[PDB]
């Protein structure tokens, strides 16, 4: 084919070369050299830029926009040049289509200003930025040995092992970024690392005119994580985020290895420096000050973790589907129970010949059990129907029977797993024993035997130990109609004729799961806030911590705010603030001052005020600073005030100060039937200024006519500016008030002229950077964007004054005041959906709530949990989980902590308490048995004594004998079951007999097992010592009493780590759910193993 | 040649089909639809405008730009 | 660049005619620091305000002739 070389030497079609990425290029029509780019870096474009992808999303790679610049240099500087201060900021999602513009412009000679960017829905988005440099010296970094340096590297990274890893932070590398092959390092030592990397063979096809390819240069960035400093440090999601200097000595296309060194290595990120090496070992391309980062913050990454952790049990309303010889054993001889001889009678009644046993407590358990046995051994039957007697209220009893119940269960179960033939099928039915409808006030005794069964059908499961929970109002009829359905669940309860199957999943919300409250209005802190923006049904009251203001600051009692159209986008989340950070509801306020905050001459304490603050003024108390206040005149109110504030202000401050507005000069104010609006025609009116105005709604402009102003047009057009051109013999307006936004907001600079004023006070097309066209202002215009909000930050001196002007210029009645419609803060969110379908005139106020009237309110993370005002105690408190606790309570700030433990100090506890003690907060220990009823009053009456009363308990009190079914004894079952239930029983009793020093108490915390949920084999005692103390704080709770019970993994000091469990409790206090169970889950054995086995957990295996 | 083009069905140099006048083009990244094109019309690029010459110098005739705007039409 | 430098105070007083009168595309993100654009063509305002470039004049000879301000570098 060189006959096609010098046959292609001859004609032409009408094309032009373009570079992959950047796309077609145009250079502009100005001094100095710009240039303009435009592509697409779209998948259906380039396929091969789908591969990498973050949280299941196609995203733009660093390296895309390395080589832009790159590229972006030789077209501009016509030389060899270097790219420098390579930033990324916002992450590209991709589309099928996602058009982008590079744009580099010389700025200096050799340097050009580089910047990549993309416009989707008029909003600009500034996505990577550097300089280039086309004047750099070539100094080209010696070339090394690569088979030397594979020699000081044996320590092998595969790729793919690193790439798997990769996928469990949300990375992402498919085929494409696959190029990695493996990386070799040596110790934390040694800062390199030799990575063999290679272009895959789809796009080694697709190379094209890239400087070097965006896949292969983000296959070097992959290597500096295969690092150990780096696996070992910075444990997270790293991505780049720039480059501090880049430059190209050649082709790329046979490039094998990478020399990666780190620079540093941070907890916040890895700064590190590249050298792209051929097989020769000559550098091809150095990326020196590659900085790798974290915006997916540390704090996120628990908050997800947590959520994956917790586990918590759900009751499904569920219908019994389709379609041998029977044995119904009773646990209570002397107690007659009708559930039995009932079930016994419609087994019979449907045709199942049925067999009855009397097992009762004290009786000859040897005897009855070898009568069992030989039951079992004389006829086949299919299944074994276990009935626990009833009592037939007080705790204090249900706590004793449990054991005696639970011991029975073990005698029983113990004797159908040493079966001769095919274990039967065992079905446990237990009197309201757990908690499944709402309503519902658990029966316990029976609670504990939940655990036990749960145990029993993971180490003996041919007898599917099968747990039927029941109530008293139900029918037999319908109980043996699931014994002969034979459905799988091994887990199920009953209440009235409606059937309930348990289903395992985690659920960690935060609506309904959120702790609730009642405050008064008068007094404790009470705010307005949407929880979600976009659902005005999601607008919810808050509670916060009202406290002592200062320095120079100052907390109002606020009679009445305002509802400013900002305040409707924040509802929306379409708010745009220089901050980044969503504004709280509610800008102004007109109160009255509570406390002045040391140490201010200015605000007295009972002064009328109003002012602006932000941090939610929809409250009944706002704590402003002194700056942002000011004294209200005689003339105006706390409800005048509160209207007034901004829409003047921000008017004022526009027409008059900054437009300085004269008298005959035309100006135009757009939205007129608004608050600002009719403001702007109150000053406009007193300056005398010929008022040309604008609405969208025909009634809003009939009422403008209404309001004698006549020049009122479309404010949802482009028809005003040729209207009032027309309406002005082609003069236009002087002034403009410009709310309105786009193709409105520039036909409004483009009417008025020469004096020419543009007030913009239209916040989205700037921080949209709508480039405006200059032009216009050849007439000596003067565009002034307006950001009283901003302004509260940056001079509030500017806002007190013009907050005072206003409130002055009203009270004495130069400006009259507009449309005040007054509502209440309830109805707070039908003021948003009429201000936000634009059916509302004029300001509406909301009145904050007077009188010492109760309100129902929602505290998220405001819960005073860890408080030096409260006492707490901590049973199990001298070692292990118990003790961890203690030192971080105490560092938490906490004052008066009881520790308490059976057993004496350890010695390495009693060093613990030392160093304790010494900093600060006192760790009294009180020895004692929690089992003693006595012990849990001592402790109480220990944490009051220094005059704080008690806010908190945790019971992590446990002794853990393991045994199998065959050798679990009857004492083993009461070492267990004792600090576990009597000790809660006692802790709670001794709350309740406390004086009011207990009745403040914020939580009741107890420190569960797992296994009780999961049923680990070996445990069943201590299993069934969880599960009624999981049923008893459930009770707690229906009784009103507070009340918590998280059930803990496999601790350290694949398993549960312990810093990750302190921010877990602490997080599940402030929460109102009352079962949790932290826990590993990942693919676990247990875990895959369990949900093949039962349909408990179902949701896990999907 | 079919060889050539399937050997050439992997390695493909990256270009675009242009006008011959109006040339590359580019859509502004604003507010409204704004477009724009760079080009050459000298006699190099385009021999045959070197016959269309006032007073003896060639100049491009009216002609050139009404194919210009018909051309910018459709885009 | 000089737009980008300003802060807060922000009073751009663009004097030099060349880009307005290019029609340049001017980004108005960096307004969102209350930012304040001034176009200024004493030219045209000798014709559209003649009485305002009157007295602009009238008032810097007197503030040159009382010596509140300094004449400059005068070279005939
Ligand atoms: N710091 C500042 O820069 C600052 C401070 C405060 C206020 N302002 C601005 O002033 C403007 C008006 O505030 P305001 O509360 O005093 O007046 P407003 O009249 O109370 O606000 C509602 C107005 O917004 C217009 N509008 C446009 N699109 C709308 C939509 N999707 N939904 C509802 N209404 C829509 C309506 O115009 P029609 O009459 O045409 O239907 C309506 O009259 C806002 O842009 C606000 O941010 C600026
Ligand atoms: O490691 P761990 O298990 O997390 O800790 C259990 C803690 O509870 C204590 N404890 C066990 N039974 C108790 C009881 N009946 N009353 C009070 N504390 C008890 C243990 O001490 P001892 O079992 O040594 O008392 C130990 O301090």
């Amino acid at each position: 084919m060189l006959d096609r070389e010098l046959e292609s030497s001859a004609p032409g079609v009408p094309s032009v070369s373009v570079h992959p990425l950047l796309g077609s290029h145009v250079v502009l029509p100005q001094e100095p050299e710009e240039h303009l780019w435009q592509g697409d870096v779209g998948t259906e474009a380039h396929p091969w830029l789908s591969d990498h992808r973050v949280h299941q999303v196609a995203v733009l790679p660093g390296a895309a926009y390395c080589e832009m610049a790159l590229a972006a240099v030789t077209p501009v500087l016509g030389d060899t040049g270097e790219v420098h201060d390579l930033k990324f900021h916002d992450m590209l999602l991709l589309d099928d289509a996602t058009p982008v513009w590079v744009s580099a412009a010389v700025t200096a000679p050799g340097t050009a200003e580089f910047g990549v960017e993309t416009h989707q829905s008029g909003d600009r988005t500034q996505r990577a930025t550097a300089v280039l440099r086309g004047d750099v010296d070539a100094e080209r970094p010696a070339a090394h040995s690569i088979d030397a340096l594979l020699a000081a590297h044996p320590n092998r990274v595969d790729g793919d092992e690193l790439r798997a890893g990769f996928g469990t932070v949300g990375i992402g590398h498919g085929a494409a970024f696959a190029g990695l092959s493996e990386a070799y390092v040596a110790t934390a030592a040694e800062p390199t690392v030799v990575a063999a990397v290679a272009l895959p063979g789809p796009l080694r096809s697709g190379q094209r005119g890239y400087t070097v390819h965006p896949a292969l240069l983000d296959a070097c960035f992959q290597s500096v994580i295969a690092h150990p400093e780096v696996q070992n440090i910075a444990s997270g999601m790293l991505l780049p985020l720039g480059v501090r200097r880049l430059r190209a000595y050649g082709s790329t296309r046979n490039v094998r290895y990478c020399l990666s060194r780190i620079v540093k290595a941070d907890s916040f990120g890895v700064e590190a420096d590249l050298e792209l090496l051929d097989a020769d070992g000559t550098v091809l391309l150095s990326a020196m000050g590659l900085q790798l980062g974290t915006g997916n913050s540390d704090k996120a990454e628990e908050e997800r973790l947590l959520d994956e952790r917790l586990l918590t049990i759900e009751w499904q309303q569920r219908e019994l589907p389709r379609p041998g010889s029977w044995l119904v054993i009773l646990a209570g001889d002397d107690d007659e129970n009708p559930r039995a001889a009932g079930v016994v009678s419609a087994l019979i009644g449907a045709g199942m010949p049925t067999t009855t046993m009397a097992w009762s407590h004290d009786a000859d358990h040897d005897a009855q059990a070898a009568a069992l046995t030989a039951r079992l051994d004389e006829q086949p039957l299919a299944g074994v129907a276990v009935i626990v007697g009833d009592s037939e209220h007080d705790v204090g009893a249900d706590a004793r029977r449990g054991a005696d119940h639970v011991r029975h269960l073990v005698r029983i179960a113990r004797t159908l797993a040493d079966a001769v033939g095919e274990p039967p099928r065992l079905y446990v039915v237990t009197h309201r024993s757990q908690h499944v409808l709402d309503t519902d006030e658990p029966y316990l005794e029976h609670s504990g035997l939940r655990g036990l069964i749960r145990v029993v059908g993971m180490e003996h499961p041919r007898l599917r130990a099968t747990q039927i929970d029941v109530d008293d109002s139900t029918a037999h009829e319908a109980l043996v109609r699931q014994l002969l359905s034979g459905s799988p669940e091994d887990e199920t309860a009953w209440r009235d004729g409606q059937w309930y199957a348990a289903r395992l999943c985690p659920s960690p919300l935060r609506a309904a799961e959120r702790r609730t409250a009642v405050a008064d209005n008068a007094s404790e802190g009470m705010r307005l806030v949407v929880r979600n923006p976009g659902d005005l049904e999601s607008m919810e009251l808050v509670t916060f911590e009202r406290g002592t203001p200062g320095p120079g600051q100052i907390e109002v009692a606020v009679k009445a705010s305002s509802i400013n159209f900002a305040d409707v986008l924040v509802a929306f989340g379409r708010c745009p603030s220089f901050d980044g950070r969503l504004p709280e509801l509610g800008s102004e306020f007109g109160g009255v001052v509570t406390a002045v905050g040391p140490g201010v001459t200015t605000h007295r304490v009972g002064d009328r005020v109003g002012g602006v603050s932000a941090n939610g003024c929809w409250s009944n108390f706002v704590t402003c600073e002194a700056d942002l206040a000011t004294k209200l005149p005689e003339g105006i109110s706390e409800h005048e005030a509160a209207a007034v504030g901004l829409a003047y202000g921000t008017v004022w401050l526009g027409l008059t100060e900054l437009a300085r507005m004269s008298a005959g000069d035309k100006i135009l104010i757009h939205s007129a039937t608004g608050g600002v609006g009719q403001a702007a025609i109150a000053v406009a009116r007193a300056a005398g200024a010929e008022i040309y105005a604008t609405a969208g709604s025909e009634k809003r402009r009939q009422l403008l006519r209404d309001w004698g102003i006549e020049h009122v047009y479309d404010s949802r057009t482009t028809a005003f500016a040729d209207q009032i051109r027309t309406d002005t013999d082609g003069y236009g307006v002087d002034i403009v008030l410009n709310s309105v936004t786009g193709p409105a907001q520039r036909a409004g600079l483009e009417l008025l002229a020469f004096g020419g004023r543009f007030v913009e006070i239209g916040k989205r097309d700037i921080y949209a950077d709508t480039r405006l066209g200059l032009f216009p202002f050849r007439r000596n215009l003067s565009f002034y964007a307006v950001d009283l909000a901003l302004m509260t930050v940056t001079h509030p001196q500017k806002i007190r004054d013009l907050l005072a002007t206003v409130y002055r210029l009203i009270a004495d009645g130069t400006l009259p005041l507009p449309e005040i419609t007054h509502y209440p803060l309830e109805e707070a969110a039908t003021a948003i959906r009429i201000m936000g379908g634009a059916q509302h005139t004029g300001k509406l106020v909301i009145d904050i709530p007077d009188t010492g009237q109760s309100q129902v309110v929602v505290p998220p993370e405001q819960v005073p949990v860890f408080r030096g005002d409260g006492a707490y105690v901590i049973t199990g408190g001298l070692g292990g989980l118990g003790l961890f606790l203690a030192e971080r309570m105490a560092a938490a700030g906490c004052g008066r902590i009881v520790v308490n433990s059976r057993s004496a100090p350890s010695t390495r506890s009693s060093e613990i308490i030392e160093l304790i003690r010494a900093t600060g907060a006192d760790i009294v220990v009180e020895c004692g048995d929690i089992a003693e009823p006595d012990t849990a009053l001592r402790l109480v009456a220990a944490a009051t004594q220094t005059g704080l009363p008690l806010r908190g308990v945790l019971h992590a009190a446990a002794v853990v004998e393991d045994a199998t079914l065959a050798n679990i004894t009857d004492e083993l079952v009461e070492h267990d079951w004792a600090p576990k239930v009597y000790g809660a029983w006692n802790l709670h009793q001794a709350v309740q007999s406390g004086g009011p020093a207990t009745s403040e108490l914020d939580w009741f915390c107890a420190f569960s097992s797992a296994a009780a949920l999961v049923g680990s084999p070996g445990q069943g005692a201590y299993a069934a010592a969880n599960s009624w103390l999981d049923a008893f704080m459930q009770w707690r709770r229906a009784q009103g009493l507070p009340a918590t019970s998280i059930a803990w993994g496999a601790w350290g000091e694949n398993a549960i780590a312990p810093d990750e469990g302190a921010y877990a409790f602490e997080a599940i206090l402030r929460h109102d759910r009352v079962y949790n169970g932290y826990a590993p889950v990942l693919g676990a054995s247990w875990l895959t193993a369990f949900a093949q086995r039962s349909p408990f957990a179902e949701l896990f295996l999907a």
